[PDB]
């Protein structure tokens, strides 16, 4: 039939996205843990170009990059469970637009906030991350259509893209003292966070914040 194996390291948000996607469709797969200081031959041969996770392996064939994997699953397993992407080409473009926004205007500056070298750098990342969240709120306002997700009535691509970093966001709040989806500024997003984490898929896939936090504090130190 179809064997699926996910190569990942549990703290990675990029892995978390793929786990959400698999869980959303109810797809069974083997979850394989990779040590990034001692990568397996299967990892090194499946993603020789970046040697990064996640990597989904389907019947022995690798697919890399979290958002690409998500669409690969959407297309191959269309007849199984809900789709992350809409049917309509316009709607699909818009969703891809916001995924890109998330990656470039949110996740990247957030990374800089966290692993920035100079304090100014940490501070600019932070600043940018916050401005991005205010823009994402307007996107949710326009995409919910009363269902509450970036995908409308069901979880979509954008929801997963963002959803994958939610454990890290909570960890960030604990380290910094700052609330990323502060309800007073971004009430729609604060409520979206609560709706998302309550999904069964999210419960199965998002990493534990306590462990995540210990892991983070050791890397910061
Ligand atoms: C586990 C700590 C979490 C830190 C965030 C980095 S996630 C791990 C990192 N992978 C990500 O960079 C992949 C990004 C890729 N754009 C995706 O979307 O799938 C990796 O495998 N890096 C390989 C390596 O570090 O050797």
């Amino acid at each position: 039939g179809d064997d699926l194996k996910l190569l990942g390291a549990w703290p990675s948000p990029f892995v978390t996205r793929v786990k959400l996607a698999l869980a959303l469709k109810g797809l069974s797969y083997e979850d394989v843990e990779e040590d990034l200081y001692k990568k397996s031959e299967l990892l090194l041969k499946s993603n020789p170009v970046h040697k990064k996770i996640p990597v989904l392996i389907h019947n022995g064939a690798p697919v890399c990059e979290s958002m690409i994997i998500l669409q690969y699953i959407d297309e191959v397993f269309a007849s199984t469970g809900p789709s992350l992407l809409p049917a309509d080409p316009y709607e699909r473009a818009i969703a891809r637009f916001w995924v890109a926004y998330v990656d470039d205007k949110l996740v990247a500056p957030w990374r800089q906030w966290l692993r920035g070298k100079t304090e100014e750098e940490k501070s600019e990342g932070k600043k940018q991350a916050f401005a991005a969240v205010g823009v994402l709120e307007g996107a949710l306002r326009e995409c919910s259509k009363g269902g509450g997700f970036f995908g409308g009535d069901g979880v979509g691509l954008v929801d997963v893209a963002l959803g994958g970093v939610l454990s890290w966001m909570k960890v960030t709040e604990a380290l910094s003292g700052d609330k990323i989806f502060d309800a007073a500024k971004t009430p729609l997003l604060a409520a979206w966070v609560e709706r998302f984490i309550e999904l069964d898929a999210a419960k199965a896939a998002l990493p534990d914040v306590g462990r995540l936090l210990e892991f983070a504090k050791a890397r910061e130190a």
